[PDB]
């Protein structure tokens, strides 16, 4: 018996526990005979009522992995450095207000997860943990973030939003193993211009910030996938935003863009683009590059026209212009031959083109609230017997 979910029976057979579970327990003390388990790998604690360690659990050198999630941690023993084989600390969702220093020990910790407690500060000593690839630090109270995060030369994964940041220090550059980096939720009012510096980073959260610009350097993150900037204070997109060749996503929902510079047309991959409630007049000529678009949200933008190039967008399927003030559609529409839904919903239309009958995959049409003759509908319906005309 390696498995045991019974720290009596563990006990009595120890040198062969390898497993401890002792989640959902309600257990309030971890005995200090923790210790005793010389051989164990993996110990979970989980959803429990610990508020905190006995200095024992120091002893444990084979320990891979310790689960401490959901308790009520007050405080961590600086003997949890002793841990010399501890590649994955989970303590999300706890009371701490402080990390030991001895935390810097922990010279295999590949993984950190602190999110959930009452966090303001790191040691400086966190800058020693050159093996950790992910770090968690969500939910926290922090107002700044030490720039010593900037030291650990192998984090992949960066999670530090819900927290109270109003800036990012400049050393955040220097991450260039950096993949995924989460700020969402912070109060973030300007990027540094070292963000750039992130050659490897795929995905940005910065949803729900107070940006209103973007450096031009965010065109530098040149292994970018994954812009998401929805609810910000976006007036403008700098012209470097065109330099993101590698760009699948770009969320901008609920920003203040007029209009989008011509340079977006150089987003070669760029499948989705959400501008939904934006304050945009006019789109450019350029929008018709975006060959690999397959989803293009527009809704409740104050567009009165769309350029003739729309149609060049051959592999768009999703076409949201919903509560914009169009006055027609280009004859061009009709080019869109993987078009499955149009929303036209709250718009002025008094016409359609007759290059509508060429939407042969169209399966849905929502065109209410557009003074469209009733006879003109009735024969769209003839003309495109697949689609589902709501009107
Ligand atoms: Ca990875
Ligand atoms: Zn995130
Ligand atoms: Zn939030
Ligand atoms: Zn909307
Ligand atoms: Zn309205
Ligand atoms: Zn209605």
């Amino acid at each position: 018996q390696t498995y045991y979910r019974n720290i009596t029976e563990a006990l009595k057979n120890p040198q062969n526990v390898r497993i401890l579970n002792l989640s959902g327990s309600k257990l309030t003390t971890l005995p200090g005979e923790i210790g005793k388990l010389q051989n164990l790998q993996l110990l979970n604690l989980d959803d429990n009522q610990l508020i905190a360690l006995p200095k024992e659990i120091g002893k444990l050198q084979n320990l891979q992995q310790l689960h401490l999630s959901k308790n009520q941690l007050m405080a961590l023993p600086e003997e949890i450095g002793q841990l010399q084989n501890l590649q994955k600390l989970k303590l999300y969702e706890n009371q701490l207000t402080a990390i030991p220093k001895e935390i810097g020990q922990l010279q295999n910790l590949q993984e950190l997860n602190l999110a959930h407690n009452q966090l303001a500060t790191l040691p400086e000593d966190i800058e020693q943990l050159q093996r950790l690839q992910t770090l968690y630090l969500g939910h926290n109270q922090f107002n700044s973030i030490l720039k010593e995060i900037g030291q650990l030369q192998n984090l992949e994964s960066l999670g530090l939003d819900h927290n109270q940041l109003n800036v990012l220090p400049k050393e955040i550059g220097q991450l260039r193993n950096l993949e995924s980096l989460g700020l969402d939720h912070n109060q973030l009012n300007v990027l540094p211009k070292e963000i750039g510096q992130l050659q490897n980073l795929q995905i940005l959260h910065l949803r729900n910030n107070q940006l209103t610009t973007l450096p031009k350097e965010i065109g530098q993150l040149q292994n970018l996938q994954k812009l998401l900037l929805n609810k910000n204070k976006l007036t403008t997109l700098p012209k470097e935003i065109g330099q993101l060749q590698n760009l699948q996503k770009l969320k901008l929902y609920e920003n203040q863009l007029t209009t989008l510079p011509k340079e977006i047309g150089q987003l070669q991959n760029l499948q989705e683009l959400d501008l939904d409630g934006n304050q945009l007049t006019t789109l450019p000529e350029n929008i018709g590059q975006l060959q690999r678009l397959q989803t293009l949200y527009l809704g409740n933008n104050q567009l009165n026209f769309l350029p003739k190039e729309i149609g060049q967008l051959r592999n768009l399927e999703s076409l949201d212009l919903e509560h914009n003030q169009l006055n027609a559609l280009p004859k061009e529409i009709g080019k869109l031959q993987k078009l499955q839904t149009l929303n036209l919903k709250y718009n002025q239309l008094a016409t359609l083109p007759e290059e509508i009958k060429q939407l042969k995959n169209l399966k849905k049409l929502y065109l209410h609230n557009n003074p469209l003759p009733s006879e003109k509908i009735a024969r769209i319906r003839k003309l495109l017997p697949q689609c589902i005309i709501y009107f």
